């Protein structure tokens, strides 16, 4: 059945709640983000109002083929009014489109659901700073100190230093990097972009790029495979077997594959700085796992917390053993005493 931490209290609504069937009881359905865990159950046989951003709505219409009338997108940072509630979207620092959720509930209450977010300091200064929350539903993926991760930042900077050295030395090296889902377009973008290339890709990737409002993205990326030397391939096919038969494919233009895999956390965080990282190699093949992360550090998600005070907090992962919803509730204990909220 619909679990709690998806119900918004004094409402009709629920948040990423579409594979449960007809929710009793709900008059409009938000979808934060288009990853397949939230949007799971959608179609075109939908036919409740779905209330999403203008990117994510333009993934519903393009790619699974929802009708249009019960599409609503909203823009971002703008007080809008649903079924009678005072809502407001937010930017959530996830993938494309992704959104946070200020509801304004008739008796006072104001609830914060995060989605999937990478909390960012940004957030302090947006329509949040102008009113208390009393109840934060939290993305809690990464709640344990040993999920420390560098910014973006400085992974996107190793990947394009890496990437140049390696085609500067050898102008017959090809560069791969793989995806399974929208999110971490920086990292294929910005390597495409030193090396003077557009990233070639399959048709249904493509189709899915060309929904998310990206500036300039005809000049960046391309379904023609033979001009371009950064493929994107699926996650599935990084690894020394994959790219083999890839390189096979590609005709003897290549003789030389240098890969990346963006892992969200991997254990090598615990020890290794990102100046230190090494790929594995076999042969003429060099696969990287960069830790780029969409979403909060450990310490980041104590600080937006222990910055924004609520009353109450509803974890929206980990919240499958009773061993992770311990631990979790330690640490909201530890961050309020800390702060004196
Ligand atoms: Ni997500």
């Amino acid at each position: 059945t619909c679990p709690f931490y998806k119900k918004i209290p004094g409402t009709g609504f629920t948040v990423d709640a579409f594979q449960y069937g007809v929710v009793e009881g709900c008059t409009a359905y938000f979808l934060t983000h288009f990853h397949s865990d939230h949007y799971a159950g959608l179609s075109k046989h939908f036919t409740f109002p779905v209330y999403c951003s203008e990117i994510t709505g333009n993934l519903l219409k393009n790619k699974l083929h929802v009708q249009e009338q019960y599409i609503h997108p909203l823009p971002l940072d703008t007080e809008c009014i649903v079924n009678g509630v005072k809502v407001v979207l937010l930017d959530a620092n996830h993938c494309p489109g992704a959104v946070m959720i200020l509801f304004y509930l008739p008796n006072g209450t104001v609830i914060l659901h995060t989605g999937d977010f990478r909390a960012d300091p940004s957030m302090e200064r947006s329509l949040l700073a102008d009113q208390k929350v009393h109840m934060l539903y939290l993305d809690t993926t990464y709640c344990s100190p040993e999920y420390t991760f560098p910014s973006q930042q400085e992974v996107i900077r190793f990947a394009i230093n890496t990437a140049f050295e390696a085609v500067t030395l050898n102008p017959h090296a090809l560069v791969v990097c793989g995806t399974y889902s929208i999110g971490k377009e920086k990292v294929f973008l910005a390597i495409a972009d030193v090396l003077g290339s557009k990233v070639g890709m399959s048709q249904e990737k493509y189709k899915t790029l060309q929904c998310l409002n990206i500036p300039e993205i005809n000049s960046l990326i391309t379904t023609d495979m033979c001009s371009s030397l950064v493929h994107l391939l699926p996650m599935m096919q990084i690894n020394f077997k994959g790219l083999q038969s890839h390189l096979k494919k590609c005709g003897g233009k290549y003789n030389q594959i240098l890969a990346f895999r963006p892992t969200g956390w991997t254990h090598s965080n615990k020890f290794t700085r990102i100046a230190d990282v090494i790929p594995q190699t076999k042969g003429n093949i060099s696969i990287y796992g960069i830790p780029y992360s969409e979403h909060s550090s450990y310490l980041e998600m104590k600080r937006f917390v222990q910055w924004l005070k609520p009353q109450k907090i509803i974890p929206t992962v980990n919240v499958g053993t009773w061993k992770s919803r311990s631990t979790m509730e330690k640490y909201f204990r530890e961050w309020k005493l800390e702060a004196g909220y």
